[PDB]
C-alpha cells in the first residue's frame, strides 16, 4: 500500500498471454509460497524465434492472501510501464489456471552474489571482466535512477538491497523484488520482529518503530545499499547481531564508518541518506544529480 491501493490499479489485457506457449526449465529461486522459474516462450516474438524469460508463480502451499499479492503485483508492473532501469514485464496468464508473470531474463543474477564472486579481482584503477570502481559508481547511478522513477509514480519499495538488484548485458542494473520467491525463513538478513521476518539491518528507525513506509525511508535504504556496494558484498553493520543493544545504538546515532572502497564523496551521500529527520534526507531525484557530477569529473 503506502500512498497507492496496489488492489485498485487496472490490469491491462494487451498482455495476456497463452500459457500452453510456454516450457519451463530450471528453478531460479524458492521462497515458503512461490518461486521463480527459467522458461521459453514461443511467439513472443513477432518472427516465429524462441525467446528465454523469468515466470513467477505460487506454490500449492500458498493461500488466499498470497494469491492477491501476486496479482498486487502484476497491477502495480502495469501500471508502471517499462523502464530501462526496472526489470520489466514481457506478459502473465491470468485464465485457464494459476497466475503467472512473466518478466526479463537477467543473464548474471542477483548483484549481492555477483560482487561476492568478483571480490578477489577487483581494480580501483581486458578479456578477464575485471570489476573496477568505475563500475560500482555506474551501479549506483543506475540504481538511484530506477529509484527517482518509482518515486515519481508514487511507488515505495520496502526492500531496496543489492539482493534485490539484477545484472543484464553491458553492465546494465534492474530493480526487483524477489518478494514470496525468496526464503526469508533461512536468510540471516531478516530477522524475526513481532509476527513478521523482516530486513531490519535496511531499515529506516522510522519503519522499525512505527511501521511508518515513505519515499524518505527507501532513501535509507539506498544508503544501506550503498555501503554494502562500496564494501564487495559484505553484511552490514559487521559483527553486531539484531538485539536491544542495536535498536538502542540506531536510536542514539550510532552509524557505519565508510566501506574500504567508497569514495568520500559517495560516502557523504550515505551519511545523508541515513539522517534521523526524514526531510534532511536528500530525494532520489537530488542523488542522481549529485552521483552524474561525480561520474563527469573522473
Ligand atoms: C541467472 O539467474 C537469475 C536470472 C534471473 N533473471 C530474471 N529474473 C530473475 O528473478 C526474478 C526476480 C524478481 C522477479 N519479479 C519482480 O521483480 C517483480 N517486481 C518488480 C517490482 C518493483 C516494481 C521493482 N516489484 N515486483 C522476477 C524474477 C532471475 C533470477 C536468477 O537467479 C536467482
Amino acid at each position: 500500500y503506502s500512498y497507492i491501493d496496489p488492489t485498485q490499479l487496472p490490469y491491462d489485457h494487451k498482455w495476456e498471454f497463452p500459457r500452453n506457449r510456454l516450457s519451463f526449465g530450471k528453478t531460479l529461486g524458492a521462497g515458503a509460497f512461490g518461486k521463480v522459474v527459467e522458461a521459453t516462450a514461443q511467439g513472443l516474438i513477432k518472427s516465429d524465434a524462441a525467446m528465454t524469460v523469468a515466470v513467477k508463480m505460487l506454490k500449492p502451499s500458498a493461500h488466499s492472501t498470497e494469491r492477491e499479492a501476486l496479482m498486487s503485483e502484476l497491477k502495480v508492473l502495469s501500471y508502471l510501464g517499462n523502464h530501462e532501469n526496472i526489470v520489466n514485464l514481457l506478459g502473465a496468464c491470468t485464465h485457464g489456471g494459476p497466475t503467472l508473470v512473466i518478466t526479463e531474463y537477467c543473464c548474471y543474477g542477483d548483484l549481492l552474489n555477483f560482487l561476492r564472486r568478483k571480490r578477489d579481482e577487483f581494480v580501483p584503477y581486458l578479456y578477464k571482466d575485471f570489476l573496477t570502481l568505475e563500475h560500482l559508481l555506474s551501479f549506483s547511478y543506475q540504481v538511484a535512477k530506477g529509484m527517482a522513477f518509482l518515486a515519481s509514480k508514487n511507488c515505495i519499495h520496502r526492500d531496496l538491497a543489492a539482493r534485490n538488484i539484477l545484472l543484464t548485458h553491458g553492465n546494465i542494473t534492474k530493480i526487483c523484488d524477489f518478494g514470496l520467491a525468496r526464503d526469508i525463513k533461512n536468510d540471516s538478513n531478516y530477522v524475526d520482529k513481532g509476527n513478521a521476518r523482516l530486513p531490519v539491518k535496511w531499515m529506516a528507525p522510522e519503519s522499525i518503530f512505527n511501521s511508518v513506509y515513505t519515499f524518505e525511508s527507501d532513501v535509507w535504504s539506498y544508503g544501506i545499499f550503498l555501503w554494502e556496494l562500496f564494501s564487495l558484498g559484505s553484511s552490514p553493520y559487521p559483527g553486531m547481531p539484531v538485539d536491544s543493544k542495536f535498536y538502542k545504538m540506531i536510536k542514539e546515532g550510532f552509524r557505519m564508518s565508510s566501506p574500504e572502497y567508497a569514495p568520500a564523496e559517495m560516502y557523504d551521500i550515505m551519511k545523508t541518506c541515513w539522517d534521523a529527520d526524514p526531510d534532511k534526507r536528500p530525494t532520489f531525484k537530488q542523488i542522481v544529480q549529485d552521483i552524474e557530477k561525480q561520474i563527469s569529473e573522473s
